[PDB]
């Protein structure tokens, strides 16, 4: 049994973030990782994600471009190019995150780890015991699809892992999902030429969203071409001769129900939710405590039910984003290695981009979640609808929306919402002043940056 | 002798801004404009510029197109069919601007004003004679051309004002400045196709700016096709067979002047500074104090030594910026309408964006301003550089600089520099947080958002 001070099982974000913190503490940690490092975010998210966001944002360029004095550009985009380049690109950083360790003298331990039936909290990898007075969970999550039971036939379809997969651009695509990834993915396909079809239970995306952004978000979609079947869901799917044939049926409230074929479909995404990777844990030898999805229960501190064991990220079920899991490792490191026990990340506040077209950025509580909290009485939002500046010469459009959300008489800035070209790199620093306490007149006495879009958040009346 | 409450002498950013914010507190106000209502930032300034920016853009973009997957796109640029809708918005714009003031009910007086020698301060524009309590200047100012004298051949240069005239892509061109429109404009017509030479005083453009900025600039000039001429002047310039030709005198320090003839140049732009807007105010009948290059003297309030005479904007000549024009003639109108004694602009931290490409964001002190004010021991640095993500797979690189200056033990945010893609959207809310006086522990504190370039922001370490 090799003994170290930190061991972490996942070499995800989470995971490396607190294993590289906790060793500059001078802590003696490994890392057990049974498939690639960078886990999720380098391999199957974030990274080629954005590199194929990139891509599509080159298409919509591409149709202003005869508005702006050019010659029209004529054609195919082939995907083999960029996936190859894409590839490529996550192997040069899986090199670099390896190395990340190894300069800070973190073992890597290859292999699937599981906890033992002893007594002190020990797994077990490849035959070999491993244990540590502190044990940190970081397996991250994998992508649910429906039971064959449920959806016969629900295993024709891919889920975000098999998009990264595919060779070339599917012909025509079903999306299933009203969520980050459905409306993500759509967009790309789409953006990119495939017939694109995003099937949604409701009318709206993103409905745990403020409100302006579901509603501007699905319009944003249709007017990109997307075909959004709203009260739909899929009944069966079925591989005939040429692609597959999904059955679904649409419940319209106040309409009879109908059921329809969607026929020659070249790929069925499943864009529904994670599902926790806990499963193979064993984490019933030690009593671990999970929720009825699989999620491992922690405190405020990150702490499970069992002394010396944490979980961070994505298997604990709350803010499934990168750098959640990267803070919250990192504070993690803190509170262990240099005993600050106040150390923990605060859940509130936390930024989020959705790489749609145009992107959306949001920060802090929708406007009924202020209402809810402080009462209609104590909630004001200001907001803004207009055209930016770079479609004053183009055929196509886009809108930009922005509300800001206030409470009380003090009009603090409690809710950032806003979608529109620039929007990905324009929340970070509103985001800083969102967490320090900013008050509408704070914004206001800062001095417009003109002519930028980011200007109208300061110029709110 | 018509009196008014209000009597605003320009109708651009700041004197349109201060009429609106006036009416709308009740004040009987009247503009007088000799040109175009909009004034420089709608007619030959910020607009235009943005519009002929985002063209440039386009044509970066488009020398990625392959290498995203894409067909090569083959050509040739067309200057007129962007002119002429760039020359159509600002014709939109000058009607928006008209009905604004209507709908306030300002009074809109079109001529040339001059003050009179008339003992209560009085202004003639056509003949007639206008008086009020409250007469606020907000004349701007005009391009800055070298004397024959000095010079000769110099009136065979354009100025921006020129720039916006143009009507076909100039073939050769060459600029003389190391500012904000040299920069600027170099960068457009390099990206346009011009064959651009860049004529600077000395080694790097924009030698105000934080050193990081102002080398990362010239470099980015250079890697972009700019030919950056330092240590050269103009000697003359000369009306040849087919063009200009240029004489210039190139003195590098630790050499011996060497003479050069450029040939058959197509454009010669000037881009050597402003001159304030004042010589023909008659300014001397009120004996208004101006300082030697013809700025009107103010106080912190925008007071000129006249009682019941205001001056804001350019024709002030500091901070020479749309936005600072607009919030120095507002909170003027607060002061005098609605009796916010303490009603005025503080010109620190003012935010400002320069249109390079990369584009340029900056706000606060630079490193040797902070060491000027704290002492070295008392300021601390942060910087990053690392190339964006957008290019991980384009054979075209541009670079990221970011850099962060701290004063004090508490590490006070006292300065952001940045150049690099997006930066002129992500500037702003930075800026919220440096006005509201954020230390790195508030940057530090704010969960990243990834994956994107702003996220570097609250990484540094
Ligand atoms: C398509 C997609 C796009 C996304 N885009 C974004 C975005 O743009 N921005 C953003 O902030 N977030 C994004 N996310 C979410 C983000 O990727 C995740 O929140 C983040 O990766 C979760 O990190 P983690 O450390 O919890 O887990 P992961 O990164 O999943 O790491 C878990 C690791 O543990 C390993 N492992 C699991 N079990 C074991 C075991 N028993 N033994 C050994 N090793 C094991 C796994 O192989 C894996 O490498 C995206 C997610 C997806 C799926
Ligand atoms: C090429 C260029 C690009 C720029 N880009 C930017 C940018 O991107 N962002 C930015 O923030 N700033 C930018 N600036 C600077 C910005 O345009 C100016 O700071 C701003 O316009 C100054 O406003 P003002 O109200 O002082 O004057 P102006 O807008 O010049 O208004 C003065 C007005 O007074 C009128 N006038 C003058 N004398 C009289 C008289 N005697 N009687 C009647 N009317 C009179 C003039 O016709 C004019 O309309 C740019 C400037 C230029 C030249
Ligand atoms: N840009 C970024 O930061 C990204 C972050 N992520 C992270 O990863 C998480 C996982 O993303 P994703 O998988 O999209 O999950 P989400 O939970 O974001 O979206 C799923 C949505 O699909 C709908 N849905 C649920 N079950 C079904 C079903 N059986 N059939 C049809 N529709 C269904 C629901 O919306 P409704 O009730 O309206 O039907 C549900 O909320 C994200 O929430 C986010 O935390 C992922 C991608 C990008
Ligand atoms: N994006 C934005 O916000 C924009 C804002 N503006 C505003 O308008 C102002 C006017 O811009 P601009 O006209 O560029 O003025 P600036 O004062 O910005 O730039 C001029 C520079 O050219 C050099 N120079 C001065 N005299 C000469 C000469 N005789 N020969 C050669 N070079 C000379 C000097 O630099 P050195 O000492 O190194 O030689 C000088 O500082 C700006 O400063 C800014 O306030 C303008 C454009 C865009």
């Amino acid at each position: 049994v090799a003994s170290y001070d930190y061991l972490v099982i996942g070499g995800g974000s989470g995971g490396l973030a607190s294993a590289r913190r906790a060793a500059e503490l001078g802590a003696r940690a490994a890392v057990v990782e049974s498939h690639k490092l960078g886990g999720t975010c380098v391999n199957v998210g974030c990274v080629p994600k954005k590199v194929m966001w990139n891509t599509a944002v080159h298409s919509e360029f591409m149709h202003d471009h005869a508005d702006y004095g050019f010659p029209s550009c004529e054609g195919k985009f082939n995907w083999r190019v960029i996936k190859e380049k894409r590839d490529a690109y996550v192997s040069r950083l899986n090199a670099i995150y390896q190395n990340n360790l190894t300069k800070s003298h973190i073992e890597i331990i290859r292999g699937h780890a599981a906890f033992t039936s002893d007594p002190k909290p020990t797994i077990e990898v490849s035959g070999k015991k491993y244990t540590a007075p502190h044990i940190l969970i970081a397996t991250g999550g994998m992508p649910s699809t429906p039971h064959e039971s449920q959806i016969p036939g629900a295993s024709l379809g891919i889920t975000s892992d098999g998009f990264f997969q595919l060779e070339e651009l599917p012909g025509r695509s079903v999306i299933v999902g009203a969520g980050y990834i459905a409306v993500e993915m759509a967009g790309i396909l789409s953006a990119l030429g495939s017939k694109t079809s995003l099937m949604i239970r409701h009318d709206k995306v993103l409905r745990s969203f403020d409100s302006m952004i579901s509603t501007n978000c699905t319009e944003e979609l249709e007017n990109a071409g997307v075909e959004v079947l709203k009260f739909s869901q899929v009944k069966e799917v079925k591989k005939t001769l040429s692609g597959l044939e999904v059955s679904m049926v649409t419940a319209v409230p106040g309409r009879l129900p109908v059921m329809t074929m969607i026929p020659d479909v070249d790929c069925l995404l499943w864009a529904i939710g994670r599902v926790p990777n806990t499963k193979d844990l064993s984490l019933n030898k030690l009593g671990i405590q999970t929720d009825d999805k699989g999620h491992i229960i922690v405190d405020e501190f990150q702490n499970t039910n069992v002394k010396g064991i944490y979980a961070v990220g994505d298997v604990c079920g709350k803010a499934l984003l990168t750098p959640v899991a990267i803070a919250a490792g990192r504070k993690l490191a803190h509170r262990l290695f240099e005993y600050k026990e106040d150390s923990k990340l605060d859940y509130n506040n936390i930024p989020t981009v959705v790489f749609s077209h145009p992107p959306i950025g949001t920060v802090g509580l929708t406007e009924d979640e202020a209402i809810h909290k402080y009462g209609i009485e104590n909630v004001k939002t200001y907001s803004t609808s207009f055209t930016p500046m770079y479609h004053a010469v183009t055929k196509r459009k886009t809108k930009c929306v922005m509300k800001m959300v206030c409470a009380n008489k003090e009009e603090k800035v409690v809710g950032i919402h806003m979608q529109g070209l620039g929007c990905d790199e324009m929340l970070q620093g509103f985001a800083v002043a969102v967490k320090m306490g900013a008050t509408k007149a704070d914004f206001d006495n800062t001095v417009a940056i003109h002519p930028t879009s980011s200007e109208e958040l300061v110029t709110l009346r």
